[PDB]
């Protein structure tokens, strides 16, 4: 067993190794490592560390691109095709996928969303990767206060693994996801080394470049990467944070809009998930009016979603066991059949 | 001692995952885990480690789905014999069983009651978990402030073990357990990681269902699950959970 066994891994770590235009700070680094790995007993206790560490050396992928999808004119569609409104942040994905258009190479930015609970801003990412066709991903920060999970350990202890981005990239292949930090306000206060101090080295948009994870040393680039970051009040946020990072304002809705959604989306979305049909359940385009105009005139759109779906659900069991085959919903019932409503009608002097 | 060994873990693993019908994704994250398992040396750190947390990942049910009842009045004598009144809960959930008959497959929703205390909304879950039929569970978290309790610990520390709510789930089969958090209004604040930062990830009515515990990370579905939480008075709450969660007022 003196070429065997051993010969075999090594040769292994060539070959995921040779597809990918491995940078240079790497490329010395890695094969000295393989060295030491073949000079030692595969059972040496240190060995399996170092098996470990070629492992997501060779893995984590090394300037491969997915190349995206780069013509607007369809952008358009794919982009609206998903949420309605909300134009001005299409419009910056379409500024942004113009600049990748004109100076050739594909290349990142950061972005922040941030306003009223429900106006969208989780829910648009997903749709946004599918508009440029970068690897998705989505990683929530909420509450955490262990800078390790953004950075890992240093391998000398038993069992460390690298910060949680690099866990990413090894998981979607491409070099640039789209990563999506969430709820950034709500970072939490470690008292010992808190994690928005560590942000900071990460998101500096020249000095991301060179980030480099305390697991597997060698700088990384991540100039590449798409972050976006939301919350729902932009004051917790440490001032130089703050700076880092563009601050896009999701709007707020608006009656007309979300009559305008509720149509288009909400009832049908609803619709399929309790298995009504139409004719079975119908709702008036008025009753969708009263709805807003009486119950629900809140800047989100989850509200809405609730009333929208327990009126189906009454109908729902009213059906199954109750006396009629069909409801048919209209507005003379409304008062009743979802609760008295909040906003009164300001009618004092008719007179 | 039945001849212990590295192919007799890795067996017992392999025939516990049979009747699960794991995600593709989670699966091969173990089948890494399990070669990486057979080539590490038998006795070391890094071996009871890795043995560990094999473990867990097998004992996660996936796709089991304990039984919910469908029958409407046969439901609404179990929800009305042991609590007179309460109209509403007792209508809510009862329209709730309604449709989960109607759309096939059973689904998780989330809601909320509040009011003022005594009144019995934590007496009625019990019960609930006896109508619908689903494993019940509870954990208070009045006055709770570490974070790690509801997300665990990186597991490369020496005696980490997965946030609560798994822990609730490896115990119960089901993947569709009643969880009845309590007093939510009192969760600690203000001076460690707040629980409630942590929350939005879980009680997301769509998000959810990658839910991602820092010990085993693999995102872990949950969307079937049927939370419940009370409050006596809905001020504390701070606004973007208690927009998640539709409030009743008994
Ligand atoms: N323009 C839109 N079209 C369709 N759905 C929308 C639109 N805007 C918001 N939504 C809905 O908003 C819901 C939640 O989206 P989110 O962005 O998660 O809400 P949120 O604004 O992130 O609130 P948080 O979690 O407090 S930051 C989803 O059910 C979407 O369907
Ligand atoms: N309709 C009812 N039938 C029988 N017992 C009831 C009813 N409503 C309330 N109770 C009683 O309420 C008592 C306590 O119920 P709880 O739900 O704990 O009250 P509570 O409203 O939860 O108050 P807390 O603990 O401050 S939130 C139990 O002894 C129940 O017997
Ligand atoms: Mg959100
Ligand atoms: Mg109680």
């Amino acid at each position: 067993l003196e070429k065997d066994d051993k010969d075999a891994i090594e040769e292994k770590f060539r070959e995921r190794l040779k597809e990918l235009v491995v940078p240079k700070h790497v490329m010395d680094v890695v094969d000295e490592e393989l060295s030491k790995l073949g000079l030692l007993d595969n059972h040496s206790s240190e060995f399996n560390v170092t098996r470990n560490y070629l492992d997501w050396l060779t893995s984590i992928p090394w300037g491969k691109y997915s190349n995206e999808n780069l013509d607007l004119a369809r952008a358009q569609a794919v982009l609206e095709e998903d949420h309605y409104g909300m134009e001005d942040v299409k419009k910056r994905i379409l500024e942004f996928i113009a600049v990748s258009q004109l100076r050739g190479s594909t290349q990142g930015k950061i972005l922040c969303f941030y306003g009223p609970p429900g106006v969208g801003k989780t829910s648009i990412a997903r749709s946004i990767a599918r508009a440029l066709n970068r690897e998705y991903f989505r990683f929530s920060v909420g509450g955490m206060t262990d800078v390790a999970e953004i950075k890992g350990h240093r391998r000398t202890y038993v069992g460390a693994m690298p910060g949680k981005i690099i866990q990413c990239l090894k998981k979607t292949k491409t070099e640039n996801p789209l990563i999506l930090i969430d709820e950034v306000d709500k970072i939490g206060r470690g008292y010992q080394g808190d994690p928005s101090s560590a942000l900071l080295e990460l998101l500096d948009p020249e000095q991301n470049a060179n980030f480099l994870d305390h697991y597997l040393d060698v700088p990384v680039d991540l100039s590449k990467v798409l972050f976006i970051c939301t919350a729902n009040v932009t004051d917790t946020i440490p001032e130089p944070l703050r700076d880092r990072m563009e601050m896009i304002n999701v709007s707020g809705y608006v009656a007309q809009e979300k009559l305008a959604i509720a149509e288009r989306y909400l009832v049908p979305q609803a619709r399929a998930l309790c298995g009504l049909d139409e004719s079975k359940a119908k709702l008036s385009s008025d009753v969708l009016t009263l709805l807003i105009k009486q119950y629900c005139r809140e800047s989100g759109v989850r509200n809405l979603q609730k009333q929208v779906e327990k009126v189906l659900r009454k109908s729902a069991y009213k059906i199954v066991s109750g006396e009629a085959e069909s409801v048919e919903v209209t507005p003379e019932n409304l008062q009743d059949f979802v609760g008295k409503p909040v906003f009164t009608v300001e009618r004092m002097y008719d007179v």
